[PDB]
DNA sequence: AAAAA
């Protein structure tokens, strides 16, 4: 039997139904694009089911004893077996509004209302935006424009581990005892991204060099040259509140990665990488690198487990058990994962 | 408002 909880499943990268999945992550995008919450959820569910099985679905009797597969989901696999296309997808595909929000959001620094305000003033491609004399653009935007078909590009392997020298030996310099992990699709076993994340943790700083660290190390990489672009969140992380973007300090970059810094197989000799910098207290760091390293489905559906089948709360924080009335320790996932009473799921297994 | 796993 399938659980209906990404958390109960194992959902690697050899998915054998990508026909359906990227149909129904088409028709899931459209109605986050469209405030259609409920029907995003639906397709979510449906396509994160579809990705865990061992094998492709042939016939509509392979669908038997799967959960969360709908009949609006069902009629959506029928079209699909039928011609081998969605109809549903494909008119997606080609909504205006759909084309407008994907290319306008693929720039960073805009999201739905920026995209939205776009689309209503006529606006339908990324050269008319940039040439425009009127329009004002955020900073985070003319880094969004300045270093588009870089950031466009996918972050490969080679370049996410140069990164992490990078990010290491710039946070060792100021912390010497310092834990940096690569996090997010990278830890899922992934050979793209649209970025690259960190997770950082110390055992021995006070709280104010854990506030200072990114601090120093965005000055180092200023004062170096690499710093196309940052911003600094400051903590909001408390040490006692219940569990519920996360609390931790954090900061959103731009880096210049020189081309010779790169170990790969094969213009400008630099390309720009966005990267994302997360600093968690030492006792915490197990929930932050399973909140961090995702999928966003796999954190979703571990926090509904917890919730309705554990009566425990569970965030990037902490783990609260609401029967016990005590919060519950962990130096691993693996900890993690046994005070939920859940087997084991490797991170190249979460890929829901 | 946007950045996010
Ligand atoms: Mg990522
Ligand atoms: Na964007
Ligand atoms: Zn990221």
């Amino acid at each position: 039997k399938i659980s209906q909880y990404a958390c109960q499943r194992r959902t690697t990268l050899n998915n054998y139904n990508q026909l359906f999945t990227d149909a129904l992550d088409i028709l899931a995008e459209n109605d986050e694009l469209r405030e259609n919450e409920g029907s995003c959820l639906a397709f979510m569910r449906a396509s994160s089911v579809l990705k865990s099985l061992p094998f492709p679905i042939t016939s509509m009797k392979d669908t038997e004893g799967i959960p969360c597969l709908g009949d609006k989901v069902k009629s959506i696999i029928e079209g699909i077996i039928e011609d081998g296309e969605s109809s549903e997808a494909k008119a997606v595909l080609n909504d205006e509004r759909y084309k407008s929000f994907k290319l306008f959001t693929s720039v960073f620094g805009v999201g739905l209302k920026t995209a939205e305000k776009w689309f209503r003033m006529g606006f339908r491609t990324l050269s008319k935006i940039q040439s425009d004399k009127s329009l004002r653009f955020t900073q985070m935007q003319k880094a969004g424009f300045l270093y588009y078909e870089d950031l466009v590009s996918c972050v490969n392997r080679p370049e996410a581990e140069a990164v992490s020298m990078l990010v290491k030996e710039a946070v060792v310099t100021f912390l010497p005892d310092a834990l940096v992990t690569m996090t997010g699709g990278f830890r899922r076993g992934k050979m793209t991204g649209h970025d690259v994340d960190f997770l950082i943790t110390s055992p021995e700083a006070t709280e104010d060099e854990e506030q200072q660290l990114l601090h120093k190390v965005t000055d180092f990489w200023k004062q170096q040259g690499l710093l196309l672009y940052c911003d600094i969140l400051e903590s909001t992380f408390e040490k006692f509140k219940q569990p519920s973007l996360d609390h931790f300090q954090k900061c959103f970059l731009i880096l210049k990665l020189d081309h010779g810094r790169v170990h790969s197989e094969k213009g400008k000799g630099w390309k720009a990488i966005r990267v994302d910098l997360v600093m968690c207290p030492y006792d915490r760091r197990a929930f932050a690198l399973l909140g961090w390293t995702g999928s966003r489905q796999f954190e979703r559906d571990l926090r509904r487990y917890a919730t309705h089948e554990r009566k425990m709360m569970l965030d990037n924080h902490a783990l609260y058990d609401r029967t016990k009335r005590v919060f519950l320790e962990a130096e691993s996932e693996e900890e993690i994962f046994a005070h939920l009473g859940l087997d084991y799921i490797e991170p190249w297994e979460r890929n829901a």
